[PDB]
This record gives structure tokens, C-alpha cells and sequence, in this order.
């Protein structure tokens, strides 16, 4: 009978203070959050931070809202939500975040018999995440979403993951071009602030990001060039313009990789671990024109010791460049 | 008489209840979709979604709304769609969503003599799409977009295509530059979560990749580049200059084309078929270039032994080049 | 006496219906419509649209609106629009639209004695202009801007030119940096969809791209460099390094252009005419490259056959890029 | 007493009727309006427009709220002025311009013992600016803000600055990273549409473009790589491959250059003055290095002839590359 | 018993007019602000202005809302802070500004039983700070936030800061990357305009870049190249093409570095210390190109001379730029 649910429903609405929380002037109303991830939408390194959607959902019991006589859980319209009394849970570290509201307000509320509410929204936030890239792309992030009650304190409101581990769902779905999702952690605590103590929950990933990319895009044309710079210690005796050539044109090589490439990693300006290594083979190859240099410069007064210099380097370049190599790889891992 | 309608109207709209679905506690309301696709904006890989204009239009009964002594069909002003019930569809794998609002908001709202409603809204979505890029450019999407209630389940809410498989139109009219709509498909499902049995329709899309422009202008310049390597063996001492021309010229030209299509490519993280072969290509000019310079070396010593190498590398470099480019063709294709 | 016309104004609005169109249930209102074009912001073949800001103003007559006693058309605010039925015309090819609302909402209603209501928009909207540049930099595009009414068919209201070709104004003061408007026609008809017929006007723009920052930014740097390259011919075979370096050099330059004016270029999947004369001029510098480096190799056998190749080179590239500079500049234009 | 300013605030406004303006059916209403801009936040060549924060103040007469008995100016809540007429005043070449709302909105009503009302924005404005880019980096542009009534015309309201020429302030404090204003003036005029005559309002700045950065970082480059190109005159002539190489790499220099500065330059589809001295610079190193293909050709028949052309080339090329640019610095500045 | 608080609220709110300030011709109304800053996401240089959210809450005193009965402090639900009168505070030099709204408004309103009225808000604002961007990447920007009354004078309202030097919290934890905060400063004080006198509280923050990255990646490698064109020196002057290709080499890599360096670095339209260093170093390889065009040119009659310039030279070059690198970090550090 719809007349007599519009009955119940403006008898619980009439005489309903929307400003005071349930049970004002006593004990804290638990609110119970659950969230299900639909999907991470992108992780950016020159922002530092990671869009997330997903459906939040909010339990908790305000009895005057309590009805009888109608043994149904009463999905009522989002509109309601406006005439009604709900957490003001915000994330703490978000820098936009939205409902969508296509074509409604993604915006569910659902009445129980014995007072029980259930809240729920679906969410686009972007989340900050602080991310230590001095190890950079052999690194690993924890990214963490947090919420909290704006204005009522832990004598007001309290805040538990409603199902315990598996409050949150959805991680495992998530497909990330570049990261995989190791862990995921649920914790809830309670901050302190001047104006007292706030309840705080706390959802963290842990997100390694995928190398294969780099190894095959980055490191790879910089080792090539560097071997080609190698290519210059067996060229010949006198052949004062031929190899010389050579090393212009493995330094200028250089040059344009690193050039371009800066170009296509982000523009965070501190120092990076793919910095270190493309610093690295250039004052390599800067040293094999230094080598050069020199020898043919004591070519003409010298020749022999000339010679025996060439074919020194010809081991000590590789060696010395393997060894810089072992260390960076073994220090980086 | 226009008195006479819009005493009906407010008849109809006196003791109405937006908050309470039509035919509440009782069978649930069947909620008829149709779709008109005006156009599809673009297919992004870099952010894997799809911007979609459709004319959305919901069919349903609501009794309430049923008038008697006019024998027409009210197309009533789109505001009025604020005092009525409408149901809370929305897009699942969608980002950002908006109904245009020039010069009006673009809604209509039709109510015939049994109480039926007919709802339409012009949405613009940017839905979400997953591609999967390991055969890039040679690979097909499949594309969906997903329709679902949010809050009332299967017991207060189905979902059905209003005109069978002719329910969504304007497919074939879609101007979409680098892909071709190869199959539209229209799903009906029911999907169980936590919180019951809620409706769910799904339009799929299948995108075939042009191949065109990408084959006539990728892999065409590496092959050519590797013929050039190909052709810098046949060179005989006197001719060096020529030889170390050609190397020189592949070598920088296989860079620039790897850098070039690193650079003005959807700058997604993970490998794909597109960057082994511009790799393996680049490996292969490189190792024949590390040949040219060690028979160079070596053509003092043992002329005889830097011409028999020469020989071996004309007949191995070409038969290895269509090795690989047939284990790979055949493993992406 | 301001309070005899207010007294008017709450009599013409007392009782008024905006749910119902004026003349309901009888013949379809005429609304007559004018277009005063401001500028055109930017025409984008990157997203295939253009940016339009107009003031957008339409007539018709709605009869319980007339008053009499009042020898004046009242301008009255922008506000009371919320309280009049007005057309729910949309645009058929927009993306994103809007009305200005600094320092108030841009709108004007102004009512006359017979009932004549005259009510205007500022809209800044994005109208989608799927383009063509299979001839660009040398295109001729046709942009249109489609008006609609969207809930009522065409027994409910008929849209029509008010003041014929003259309906539209402000194109002569359109200050297009790029391209030049070459003409603009106004089409009035009847559309027929699925839920009936409605009435369409379009408003259509031809566009015409001016080619001189082409002709000096690439036409003429590509010339230059082909015909630098064709410089190798009369310098002689015996200087082989010089040779060799501008060759190696007139690729890399012409590599150099061509990267980065692709990445100044959109992603439209097929060949623009830029990218055809690009790729011929890299197509003669690399055959002038590779045909030195066959009269390198053949001179040694036959030195008379070497320099009659030369002698027949100096001729053939000029003529061959002659002819191809014909062939496309006639083909295209 | 605050209830008596709550009464007589009260009993001005009840019975106000908004949709009227001031002294309805009389002499129109008088607005004089100041601006005190805080800042100029960006100008654009690439859009061609400026942004502009200001504080924008309107003041008229509405006896309808003059009140006596308080001998004081009332300063009102900003949002009071959603219940009071305000004038229809927009800026006519705006883009996106919206007024700041943190923490509320930015809007001040004051009222006075007379019934005078002053209304204060804080309005951040894009203004579109055409500009002339002929003569750029060394042109002056001229750009303007138009405020406009929309709907009320001559016979309804009248605009005018508001202390004369120090109606606009803050002009002296803007600080342009690019631009020095070197004057601005303010115009007061009507304009003549279909409609009527209408009042207008013009605040025009001229700026006047800062090329210290210019010359420092584009005109200087050039210079010196031209410079450069005269290197190969002081050169014997036959070493063909430094000449030539010399020759090859400035003009691979300059085309790097070229490139890379049109990148970093704004878009225009025009002429620039700085893309005619580029291309200037372009001319005289291809002509160098024409000249030495000359040389090297002509050498060894008549090396007398060699010679005498390399000394007429070393007076020429300095003098005509001077001469060049005195006649350019001459006609732009 | 909540239906006793909602009761004295109702009281509290009884004719209550949010028109008027408390105390309204009377006292100013002291407001005392307290902010705890969270993070400052971006710090820009090509727009001048950086991003700031904090916690902004407002402390005063309203006699009209002090209630009695209730020994507790009522924190109530953020909509009723639209049923108050809240001080029309804004941020003088901010450009884009907004309140958080996920879940709710991040919001909060807390009144006392003496009347006193804590409101607190949540904001994220983009604030201008123009730099002097001379000394950069080695300079000292000094960021400032200003706070001030948008309607009100200082004989209605007063601004200080709450808790003296503590006001502002959250300082020590800002984790800025490029950047590291010095000190932070509070001011207030009272500013004279046309109207009246206005309160004005100020937030100032001296940030330091941090320089190693620019060290790392953009000093090393000019120096690195300058130390090449230096070892140019010691190739013997008679071989022409080895020294020419070198020096030739050493400028286009200066040119392609500083080009790419300035398309990555901030885009700003004025001169900075890195651009003179850059200079500097192009210089100093073009005076080595020069200085081995002299001595080739003078090396046929002069050998003795010849000899001398490049003896000379090996020595001036790097001591010029040791005395030029030195003056340079002086007057920089
Ligand atoms: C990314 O980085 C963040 C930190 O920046 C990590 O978050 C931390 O996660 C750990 C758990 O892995 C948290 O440690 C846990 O804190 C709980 C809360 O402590 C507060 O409340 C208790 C009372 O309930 C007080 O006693 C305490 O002082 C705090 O005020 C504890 O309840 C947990 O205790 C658990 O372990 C102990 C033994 O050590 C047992 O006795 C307990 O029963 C219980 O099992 C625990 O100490 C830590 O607080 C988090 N820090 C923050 C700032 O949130 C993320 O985990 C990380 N991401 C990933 C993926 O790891
Ligand atoms: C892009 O990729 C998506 C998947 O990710 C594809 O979507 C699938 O489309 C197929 C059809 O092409 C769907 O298969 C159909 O499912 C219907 C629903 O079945 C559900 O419900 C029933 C109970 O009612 C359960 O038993 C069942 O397990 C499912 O949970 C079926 O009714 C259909 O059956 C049809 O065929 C059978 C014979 O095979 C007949 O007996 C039936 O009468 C009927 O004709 C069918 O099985 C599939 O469910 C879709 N997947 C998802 C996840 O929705 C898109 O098609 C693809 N894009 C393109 C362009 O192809
Ligand atoms: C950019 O491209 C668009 C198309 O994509 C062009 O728009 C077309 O413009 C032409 C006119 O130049 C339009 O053709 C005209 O359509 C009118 C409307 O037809 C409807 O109404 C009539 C009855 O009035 C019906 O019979 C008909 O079925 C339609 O329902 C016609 O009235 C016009 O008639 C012309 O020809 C007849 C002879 O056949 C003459 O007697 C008339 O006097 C008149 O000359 C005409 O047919 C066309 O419809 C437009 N296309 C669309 C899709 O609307 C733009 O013009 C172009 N841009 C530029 C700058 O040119
Ligand atoms: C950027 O470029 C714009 C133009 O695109 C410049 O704007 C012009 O500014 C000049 C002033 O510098 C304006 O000229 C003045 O117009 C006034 C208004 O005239 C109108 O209204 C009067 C009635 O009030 C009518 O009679 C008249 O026909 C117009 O309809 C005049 O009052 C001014 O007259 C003054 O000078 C004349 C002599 O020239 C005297 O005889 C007068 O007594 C009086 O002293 C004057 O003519 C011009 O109108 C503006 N243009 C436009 C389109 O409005 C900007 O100045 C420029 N930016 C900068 C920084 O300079
Ligand atoms: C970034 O740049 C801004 C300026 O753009 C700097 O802000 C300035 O900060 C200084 C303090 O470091 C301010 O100077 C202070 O002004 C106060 C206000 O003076 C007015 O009011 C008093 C009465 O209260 C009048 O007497 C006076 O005439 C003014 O009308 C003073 O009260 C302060 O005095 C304090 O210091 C002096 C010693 O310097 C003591 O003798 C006093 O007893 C007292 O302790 C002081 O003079 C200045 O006004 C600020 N400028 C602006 C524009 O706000 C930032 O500091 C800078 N950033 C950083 C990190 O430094
Ligand atoms: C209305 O809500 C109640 C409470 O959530 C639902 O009761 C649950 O019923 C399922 C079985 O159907 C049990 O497994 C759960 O444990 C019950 N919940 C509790 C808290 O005991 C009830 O099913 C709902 N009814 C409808 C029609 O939605
Ligand atoms: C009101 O709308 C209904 C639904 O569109 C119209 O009924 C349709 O009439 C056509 C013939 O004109 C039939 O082919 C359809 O099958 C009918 N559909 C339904 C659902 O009944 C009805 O004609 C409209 N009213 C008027 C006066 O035209
Ligand atoms: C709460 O206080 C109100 C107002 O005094 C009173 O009417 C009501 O009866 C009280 N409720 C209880 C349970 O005492
Ligand atoms: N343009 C009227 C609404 C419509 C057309 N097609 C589908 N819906």
C-alpha cells in the first residue's frame, strides 16, 4: 500500500531535526564504511597523485528514523539523503573529488525497521600520493586513501570497517597499465587536534611498477651507444679523422637520447636513478674522446706507448664500465 | 483548453510522491532503454576511454500518473521532471558524465492516458574501455558500456532493451577515424553483489584498428633499413667510405625512427609488438655494423678469413632478418 | 506608475502554467529566431571543432502573456525567465555549451502589448565540425551549427529564419586568424525520427585555409635542404669525407624536420598532403645519398662511367623534383 | 537596535519588485561604475586574450529603498543582492569570466540613507584581445574590456565612469613578466543594434612587448651561428671536408634552431618579424655554403678565380649580413 | 533529550536576521583565524602562483546565538552555517579557489554557550606570487597569503590571528620537492582604500630552491663540452678536419642542449642566471672555433706564431673559464 508507506515515511520526516546527530547528548553513533573499488583510474608521477572511483556506503542507526508494521527494507529515492542526517566523512587527502550524477545523483538510501541506514555514493576522488622516486622506475609506492569525520569528534562518532579485512573489495580487479597492486591494508585509528580527537580509517596499496618497458626502451640504446663508443678503440692507427668521427657521432647520439628522453619522463625536478645512469655513459663516452685525445697526441712522439694506451683502454673500458654497471644494478635493487 | 490540461496536470501532481517508486511493495517496474548514438568523439588510448553523445530514453508505467478525458499525449516541459519519479540509472564504466543545459536542459518528458512516462535526456559520457594493446596496431577492442540501476534491485527494478536488437540506432552513421564499428551487441543480465540482484544492460562495441597508414608507414622504413644494412655487406675495401656511409646512415636513421615512434605514439607504460620489432630491427643494423667493424679489423691480418666472414654474414644476416620477421608475424598475427 | 505595472505583471503571471506551451492542443507556435555572431574562438582539427559565441534570440507569441493599458515593450529582468515557458531548443552538433553569468546571467525577456515574447542568450558553444584534411594545409572545410527542438515535434511548434538571410549577422566581423569565411547559408526544414517530426534550421559556415605559414615554415626549408643535398654532385668523387658528411648530414637534417613537424601535426589516420611533400623530399635527399654511394663504389671499375652518372645526376634530380613540385601542387590544387 | 534595522530593512524590501528597474516608465537609471584591477594574470597569443581580476563597482539611485531614521550607510550580506534589482551589466568580449566564492561569495551591497546602491564584484575575467602579430616579439598591442547592458537600453539606463579618469585604479601596480602598459584610457559611448541603443563602456591598455629575453635567447643564436658560417672563407680551399662540413653543420644548426624555436614560440598562422630574420639568417649560411660548392668546383681550373671569389666573399658576406640587419632593426623599430 | 536542544535552537534562530553583523552599529566584531595547512600540491613558474590547502576556521562571538540550559558546546550539521551570519573573509591575491564537497561540504559549525561561533572550512586555493626569477635556479621566492574583509571596515569587523605566532600550524610537515621552506611569518595590520579601512591578516613563506638537479643535468654537461672544444686544442693544426668537426660538433651540441634545456625548463618570458651561463659556455666554444680559424689561417706563413696561439691557448681557455666560472658561482652564492 503506497499510501500508508507515505504515511510512515512523513511520520519518520515530521518532527525530524536534520542539524543533531543520532543520539545527541550521548554515546557516539558507529558508522560502518564499506568501499568498493571500481577501478584506479591512473597513477601520475608529476602530480604525485592516483584517481580512484569507487562505491562508498556508510551503516550506521539513527532511531528516530525507526518504523513498524512494514516488514520491508525501504529503498527510498537520493532526495531524501538532502532531508536527512548523514556522516560528514571526508577524505583527508583528496584534491578533487566528485559524485557523479549521471542521470541521477549516484546516491542510494536505504531505510530498516529498526533504524538502521545505509549511505551509499559513488566517488571520483584524486588522492595525493607523496612518492619517494629517488629509485626511479625501480621503485615502489604506498598510496594511501584516508577518511575522517570533519566536525564531530571520537566523543560523537566512531568509525569501524564493516566486515573486518574485507570491508574493502574490488582490489583485486584492478588493472593498472604500469603498477601491480603487492598489498592492500585497512587500518583505523583515532588523531588528535586541538579541538580534540578525530576517528580516521585508512585504506593503503603498495604498488611496484612494471621495468620491462625501461629495460627495453631506455637502458638498452644508452649501453648500445656506449658499446659503439667501445667500436672506437679498434679503428685503425692514424686515422685522425675516421674516428674521430666516430666518437661526434656517438656523442651527439648521446646528446639526443638524453635530450629526448628527459623530454619523455616526467619533469619532476630532483635527482633519479635513470639520471645517474645516462650521466654515467656520457662521461663514459666523454672519457673515450679523452682517450683519444690523448693518444693521438702522443701518437707522433711516441707511438709505441700510444699503442700500448689504445689497447689498454680496449679492456679497461669494458671493465670499468661493467663494474659501474654491477654497482648501479646491485644498488638499485 | 488549455484550463482544462493543466487542471489535470495539477490533479495529477497533487499527492504525489517522488520518493516512492511506482507500484511500491509490489511487482517491480519494468524500465524499458533506448539509445541514439549522435557520435563518438574519440577512442584515447593513452587514458583507455571513449567520449559518447547518446539520446538515452527510459520507458516506464506509473500509475499515478494516469489521466482520463484527454486523448492525447502530454509533452510536458522538462522541468516537471523534478516533481516526478525517475529511475536512478547509471553508467557503470563511465569517468565524467554531463546532460547538456543549452538553451535548456535537453530533457523531455511524455506522459500518455495509461500512466506511461517516456524520459529522455541527451548525455555526453567519457566511459572507461580497457584496451589491450599487445597486438598493437593490429589488435581489436571491444569496447562496453554498461547501464544499472544503483539503488532498487531486481525486486523493485528490471532492465529491458525497448526494440530487441533495434533498440540502440545510429551505429552504422558513426564517423570514427582509426576504427571501424565491426559488431554492435545489445546484453540483458542480472549481476549479484553484497546487496542483492540488481539489472544490467550492456552495449558492446567490437573496433577493428585500421591497418593502413601503420603498416605504410612503420614497418616499411625499418625493413628498408635493414635491406641498407643488407646491402652495406657487399662492399669491397676500395669502396670503404661508401660502407661506412651506409652504417653510419642506418645506425641514425634507425634512432631517429625509434625515438620518433617512441615519442608521437600513446605513451602507454607496458611493451608491445610495435617496440620488439623496432628493437629487434635496431639490434640487427647494430650487430651488422659490430661486423663491418671487426672484418675491418681484421682484413690486415687474414684478408682471406675477413672475406669469408663477409660472405657468411650476406648469406646469414637476410635468412636470420626473415626468420625473425616470420616468427614474429606469425606470433602476433 | 510602477505599481499599477507590477499589479500587471502578477496578473499576467498569476494562473500561468509553464508546463504548457502557448497554443496547447491547437496549432504549433512559430518561433522565429536570430543569430548575432560575436567571434569565432578557435577552429581545432585536433578535436574536429569549432568554438562559437553568439547571441542567440528568439520570438514568438504567447497570447496569456498579452496586456493592454501599458504603450511599452517591458524589459523586464533576466530572473522572470524562470517563471515563462520558453522552446527547449538545443544544438544538435555541440559538445559543450553554456551561457555567460558575469555580472548576471546573460538573458533578456521582453514582452510586447499582443503577447510577443522576445527572449535572448549570449551561448559560447563547441560545435562539432568533423573536418577532412586529405588536402590540408589546403582544405576548404564546411562547419555547420544545427538548432532543434527537442521535446515537441512539429505540431507543437515550427522554427523559422526571422528575417530571412538576414536572420544572421556578425559574420563579416568574424576575425578567423587562420582561415577565411568564404560563405554562410541558412536551411530551414523538417527532420523525421522515431518519435515524429521536428523542425531543424542550420546555419553553415565555409572555411578557407590560408597556406602562407606553411610556404614559409616547411615548403621552403624542405626546397632548401633537397636542393643543399643536391650539392654532392659537383663536388669531386676523389673527396670522399666530404661527400660522405653531406649526405649523412642533409638525412639527419631532413630526419630532424620531419620528426618534429609530424609531432607539430595531429594523429589523423591518414597521409595529409605536408606529409607527402615531406616524404618526397626525404625520399630524393636518400637517393642523392645512396647514388653517391654507387658512383663511390663503380668508380674504381669504370671512372668514365662514374662521372657520366654524375653528369646525368646533375640534371635528373633537378628535373625529377621539378616535375614532383608540379605534380603536387597542380594535383592538390 | 538591531530589530529596527531588521524592520526598516524589512519594510524596504517588502513589497519590492525585482523585475523592475529603478524609476520604471521615467528617466532611466544612471549607473557609474569603477574598476580597481588587482591584477593581470596571463596574456595569451596563442588564444589571444588576457586575463584580468578586478573589483568592478556599481553605483545608482533606487528610491524605492531609501530609508530614513539611521544615519548610517548600511553595509548588507552579500547575498541581499538576490533580492535586489541590479543592473544587466556584462562584459561584451569576455570568454570565461566568473566571480570568486571563497569563503563566500565576493559581493558587497551597500546602502544609503538617499537609497543609493552600490553593488562590488571581485571578477576574474578572459578577455579576448585580436592581436597583430606582424611585427612580433616587437609589436605593441592594444587590448580593451567593453561592459555593456544586454537587455536594458539608452531609454533604460545610462552608464558613465565614475570620477573621471581615475574611475580605473590600480593600473600602476600591474606587474607583467612580457609587458609595460603604457597607457590606458577610458571611452564612454553608445552603440546601435536592431534593438536600440545601448550604453558602453571601454577600458583600453596598450602594452608595449619587453625583447630582452628575444634578443638574448633568439636573435643572438642566429647571429652567431651565421657568424660562424663565415669561418669556411678563412679556410684552404682544399680541405674540402672541413669546409664542406662546416657549410653542412650551420646549416643543420640552423634548421635545429629554427625548428625548436617555432616549437617554443607561440602558434600563428602568419609572418612574424622574428620568422623573417630566422629565415634572413637561413639565406645567407645556404649561400655560404653555395658559394664554397662553387669554390671547390671552379678550384681547379682556374684557382685564380677560386681565390678571387673567396676574397670577394669574405668582404661581401660580413657587409651584406650587416646591411641586412640594419635595414631590418631600421623598419621594425 | 534532543527534542529540548532542537527547541533551543529554534529559539536560538527565532528572527534571526543573517542581514546584520553582530553587534551591528556597535563594536567592530573581533574575528580571530587559526589555520592549519595540510600541503601545497604545486609551486608554478610559468603562471606565477602556487596551490595551498588548509584547514581555514573563523573564531568569533555572536550575543544572538548564546544560549542557556545546555552546559555543553553544540557542534551542528555544516548546513545550518547557511542559517548564520559568517564573516564575508576572501583571499586577496588568490585566482581559483573552492570548498571541498565529498562527502558533504567539508564544513563545520560550532557554537558555545557564551555565544561564541566557531566556523571552519576546508579550501584549496591557487594564490599569485610573482617571482624574480633573475637568480634562478639558484634564487629565493618569497610567497605570500592575504586575508582580508571583502565588505566590511575596520569600524565594523577587526582581524587577528588566533594564538599569536601559533596561529599557523602544519608548516614543518609541507613536503615540497623542488622547493624547502625557510620561515614563515605572520602580519596584521590595517590597508586604506577609496571606501575605508580594511583588516588584512598575511601568511608569508620564504621557499629555497634546491639546486642539484640542475647541478646534476643541466651545469655538467655545458662544462663537459666546453672541456672537449678545449681538448680540441691539442690536435695538431694541420689536420683541418679533425679540429673543424670537433669544434663544430662542440657548438651543435651546445645549441641542440640549450634548446632542449629551455623546452624543459619554465617557459618564462625574461632572462635568468642559467640563461647567461649557457651563454657563456656557447661563447667560449665558439671563441675556440674561432681562435683554430686564425691559426690555420695563419699557419702556412706564421708557423712559429701559429705554434705560440695554440701553446697560448691550451692555457687561456681554461683559466678564462675557470676566472668566468668563478665570478659567476661569487656573485650567484
Ligand atoms: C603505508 O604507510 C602507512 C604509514 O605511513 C602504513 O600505515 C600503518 O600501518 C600499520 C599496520 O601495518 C599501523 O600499525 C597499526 O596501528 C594500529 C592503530 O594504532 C593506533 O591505535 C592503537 C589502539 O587501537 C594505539 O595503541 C596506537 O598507539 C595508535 O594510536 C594498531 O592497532 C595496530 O596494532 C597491531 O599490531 C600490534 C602489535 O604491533 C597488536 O598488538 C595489535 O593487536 C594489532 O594487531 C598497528 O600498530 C600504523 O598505525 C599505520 N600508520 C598510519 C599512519 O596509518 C601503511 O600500512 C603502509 N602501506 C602498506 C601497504 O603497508
Ligand atoms: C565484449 O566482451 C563482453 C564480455 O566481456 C561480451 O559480452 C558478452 O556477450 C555474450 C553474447 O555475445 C553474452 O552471452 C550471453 O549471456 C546471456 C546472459 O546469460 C547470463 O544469465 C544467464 C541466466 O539468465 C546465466 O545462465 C548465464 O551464465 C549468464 O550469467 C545469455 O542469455 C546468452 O545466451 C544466448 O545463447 C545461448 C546459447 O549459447 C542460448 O541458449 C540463449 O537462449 C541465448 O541465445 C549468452 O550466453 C555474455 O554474457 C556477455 N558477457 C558479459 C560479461 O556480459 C561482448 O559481446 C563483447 N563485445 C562484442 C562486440 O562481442
Ligand atoms: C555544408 O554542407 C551542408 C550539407 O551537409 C549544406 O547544407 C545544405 O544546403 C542546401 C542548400 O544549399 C540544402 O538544400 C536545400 O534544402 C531545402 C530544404 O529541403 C527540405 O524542405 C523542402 C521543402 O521546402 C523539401 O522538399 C525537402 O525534401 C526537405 O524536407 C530546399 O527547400 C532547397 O530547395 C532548393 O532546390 C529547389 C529545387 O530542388 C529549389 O526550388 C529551391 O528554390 C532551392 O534552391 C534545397 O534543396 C540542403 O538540405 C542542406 N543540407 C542539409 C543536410 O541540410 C551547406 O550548405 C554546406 N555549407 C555551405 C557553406 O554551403
Ligand atoms: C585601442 O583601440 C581603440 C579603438 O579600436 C581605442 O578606442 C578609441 O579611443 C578614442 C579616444 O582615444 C575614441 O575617440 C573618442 O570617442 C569619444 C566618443 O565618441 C562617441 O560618442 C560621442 C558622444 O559622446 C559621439 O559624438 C561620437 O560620434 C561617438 O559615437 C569622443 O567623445 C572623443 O572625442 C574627443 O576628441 C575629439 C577630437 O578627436 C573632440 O572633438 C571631442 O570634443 C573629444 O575631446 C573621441 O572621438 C574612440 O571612439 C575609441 N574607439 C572606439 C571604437 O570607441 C583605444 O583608445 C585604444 N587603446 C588605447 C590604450 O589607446
Ligand atoms: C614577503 O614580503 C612581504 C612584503 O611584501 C613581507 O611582509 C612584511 O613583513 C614585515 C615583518 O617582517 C611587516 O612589517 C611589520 O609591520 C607591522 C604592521 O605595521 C603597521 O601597523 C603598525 C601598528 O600595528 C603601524 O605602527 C605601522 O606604521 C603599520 O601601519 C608592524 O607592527 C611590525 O613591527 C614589528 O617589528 C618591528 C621591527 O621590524 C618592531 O619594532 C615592532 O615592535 C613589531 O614587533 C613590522 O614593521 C611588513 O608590514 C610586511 N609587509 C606587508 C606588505 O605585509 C614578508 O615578511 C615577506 N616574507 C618573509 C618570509 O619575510
Ligand atoms: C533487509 O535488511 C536486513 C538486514 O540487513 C536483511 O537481513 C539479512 O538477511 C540475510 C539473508 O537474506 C542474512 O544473511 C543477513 O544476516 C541479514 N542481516 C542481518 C543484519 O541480520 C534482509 O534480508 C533485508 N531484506 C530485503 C528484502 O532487502
Ligand atoms: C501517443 O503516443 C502513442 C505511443 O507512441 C501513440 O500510439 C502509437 O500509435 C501508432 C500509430 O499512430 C502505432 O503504430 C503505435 O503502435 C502506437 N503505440 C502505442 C504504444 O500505442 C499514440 O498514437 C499517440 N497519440 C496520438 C494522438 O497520436
Ligand atoms: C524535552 O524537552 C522538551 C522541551 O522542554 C519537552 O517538551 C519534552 O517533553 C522533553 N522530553 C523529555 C523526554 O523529557
Ligand atoms: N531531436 C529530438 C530528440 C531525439 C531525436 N532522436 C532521438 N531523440
Amino acid at each position: 500500500n503506497m499510501s500508508f508507506v507515505k504515511e510512515t515515511v512523513d511520520k519518520l520526516l515530521k518532527g525530524y531535526d536534520i542539524r543533531l546527530r543520532p543520539d545527541f547528548g550521548g554515546p557516539p553513533v558507529c558508522v560502518g564504511m564499506n568501499i568498493d573499488i571500481a577501478s584506479i583510474d591512473m597513477v601520475s608521477e608529476v602530480n604525485m597523485d592516483y584517481t580512484l572511483t569507487m562505491y562508498f556506503q556508510q551503516y550506521w542507526r539513527d532511531k528516530r528514523l525507526a518504523y513498524s508494521g512494514i516488514p520491508l527494507n525501504l529503498t527510498l529515492d537520493n532526495r531524501v539523503a538532502d532531508q536527512l542526517w548523514v556522516p560528514d566523512t571526508y577524505f583527508l587527502n583528496d584534491k578533487k573529488s566528485f559524485v557523479h550524477g549521471v542521470t541521477v545523483k549516484n546516491r542510494m538510501i536505504r531505510l530498516h525497521p529498526d533504524g538502521t541506514v545505509l549511505y551509499g555514493l559513488r566517488i571520483t576522488t584524486t588522492a595525493a600520493c607523496m612518492m619517494d622516486l629517488r629509485r626511479y622506475p625501480l621503485d615502489e609506492q604506498n598510496c594511501t586513501l584516508e577518511i575522517e569525520s570533519y566536525g564531530y569528534t571520537t566523543d560523537d562518532i566512531e568509525f569501524y570497517w564493516r566486515g573486518g579485512d574485507k570491508a574493502v573489495t574490488g582490489v583485486e580487479r584492478i588493472e593498472l597499465p604500469q603498477f601491480s597492486i603487492v598489498e592492500h591494508r585497512l587500518v583505523s585509528r583515532n588523531v588528535v587536534f586541538a579541538t580534540g580527537a578525530y576517528p580516521r580509517l585508512s585504506l593503503s596499496f603498495r604498488l611496484k611498477r612494471n621495468i620491462g618497458y625501461f629495460i627495453l626502451q631506455t637502458y638498452m640504446p644508452s649501453i648500445l651507444i656506449t658499446i659503439l663508443s667501445w667500436v672506437s678503440f679498434w679503428i685503425n692507427y692514424d686515422a685522425s679523422a675516421a674516428r674521430v668521427a666516430l666518437g661526434i657521432t656517438t656523442v651527439l647520439t648521446m646528446t639526443t637520447i638524453n635530450t629526448h628522453l628527459r623530454e619523455t619522463l616526467p619533469k619532476i625536478p630532483y635527482v633519479k636513478a635513470i639520471d645517474m645512469y645516462l650521466m654515467g655513459c656520457f662521461v663514459f663516452v666523454f672519457l673515450a674522446l679523452l682517450e683519444y685525445a690523448f693518444v693521438n697526441y702522443i701518437f707522433f712522439s711516441q707511438p709505441a706507448r700510444a699503442a700500448a694506451i689504445d689497447r689498454w683502454s680496449r679492456i679497461v673500458f669494458p671493465f670499468t664500465f661493467s663494474l659501474f654497471n654491477l654497482v648501479y644494478w646491485l644498488y638499485y635493487v
